[PDB]
């Protein structure tokens, strides 16, 4: 059926990652596939940081198509800096091929010890050109630019953990992902994939809000007044001292996320958004939600929404598809 498809794996329910190469060398990395920013960032071999030993590192020197740049980098995470310099050179997605401009990473140390405690070498942003750093225009943008692909879109079908693999796939939508009816939702800005739909959790509502489609959240994030009085009162318990809700799994109480526009109706039930965690307690499962203020009020429809629903991301019209995913592949 065409396209470049990408094979996502799945790690813990928790997070998923896909391989890409970097160099005419086609040297091998891990990436997060991230919606929600806006830059490939490949860590060097000259980071020399506690984190990058444990990685893949990309040698600039053992590629012909290295071109330098140099243009200085630098990031704040949480409480933390990232830094490392611009460079371009073949970056490799699937069977799809270009010369690209990257982050090529010097230090880590501000993503710790995230970085540290998870399998991936290095993020690649699938966001708008005006969420980058350095006003870079998006891979897929530039692979229509190039007519390597006919349609400036990508989709994502998410593995499901214990159940399925997932595929990222750039330029085309395909049958097998989905199921009914794909709707779209036009982008409120070409910054992140963000839409607007009404919210309601049980008797709780905001309409309207800004809702965020991105693939480098594990969580559903929700305004923390909104979080508050849905969660009263539901049999379900915050952790002292941490961030997390818990709950017995079989929590008749629960309620279902529905979020409407003119265009659709999705739907977020107890099961997509629960998370066993039986090492805890016998039945006990946490809740895949965390609460989050911006300064408008938004939810961040993150894996937990991704992996019920299939989701097509169009450049060029602007736009966000959604589908029920297929069950099964
Ligand atoms: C060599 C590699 C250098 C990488 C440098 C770098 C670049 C970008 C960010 C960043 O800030 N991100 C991207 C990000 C994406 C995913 C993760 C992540 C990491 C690990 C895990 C799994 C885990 O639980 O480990 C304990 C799950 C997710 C972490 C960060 C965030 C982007 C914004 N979104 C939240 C958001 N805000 C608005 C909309 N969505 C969260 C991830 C962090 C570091
Ligand atoms: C209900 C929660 C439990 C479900 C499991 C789970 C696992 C991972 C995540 C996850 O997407 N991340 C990545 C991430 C998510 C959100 C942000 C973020 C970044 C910035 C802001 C600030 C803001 O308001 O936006 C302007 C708010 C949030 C940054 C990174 C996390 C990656 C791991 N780190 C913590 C950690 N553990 C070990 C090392 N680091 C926290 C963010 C979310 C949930």
């Amino acid at each position: 059926s065409s396209n470049d498809n990408i094979e996502l794996v799945d790690f813990q329910n928790i997070m998923f990652y896909g391989d890409a190469e970097v160099g005419d060398n086609q040297q091998p990395f891990t990436f997060i596939l991230d919606t929600g920013s806006a830059n490939l960032w490949v860590p060097s071999v000259k980071c020399t940081t506690a984190g990058c030993l444990t990685k893949h590192l990309y040698d600039s020197s053992k590629s012909r198509t290295y071109e330098k740049d140099g243009t200085k980098v630098e990031m704040n995470y949480v409480s933390g800096t990232v830094s490392g310099f611009f460079s371009k050179d073949l970056v490799t997605v699937g069977n799809l091929s270009l010369p690209y401009k990257f982050i090529e990473v010097i230090d880590t140390n501000g993503f710790e010890p995230t970085y540290t405690a998870s399998t991936f070498d290095g993020i690649l942003g699938l966001g708008w050109k005006d969420l980058s750093i350095g006003s870079v225009d998006p891979i897929v943008v530039e692979l229509k630019n190039q007519n390597k692909i006919e349609n400036a879109l990508f989709t994502f079908y998410l593995p499901v953990h214990d159940k399925h693999t997932g595929f990222l796939t750039i330029g085309g939508i395909e049958e097998r992902f989905y199921e009914g009816p794909l709707t779209y939702e036009k982008l409120n800005h070409d910054l992140y994939w963000q839409i607007t739909l009404d919210a309601h959790v049980g008797n709780i509502m905001l309409e309207k809000a800004n809702c965020i489609v991105d693939s480098g959240t594990s969580a559903i994030t929700v305004p923390t007044d909104f979080l508050n009085k849905m969660l009263q009162n539901l049999d379900v318990i915050k952790v002292p001292f941490l961030p997390f809700y818990v709950t017995l799994c079989n929590n008749s109480k629960l309620p279902t996320f529905e979020f409407t526009s003119e265009n659709g109706k999705y739907t977020l039930e107890p099961e997509y958004y629960l998370q066993h965690i039986e090492d805890v307690g016998p039945g006990l499962c946490m809740l895949n939600i965390i609460g989050l203020d911006f300064p408008v009020p938004t939810f961040i429809l993150g894996d937990p929404f991704m992996r019920k629903y299939f989701t097509v991301f169009d450049y060029d019209n602007h736009s966000v598809g959604i589908a029920l995913a297929k069950k099964n592949l």
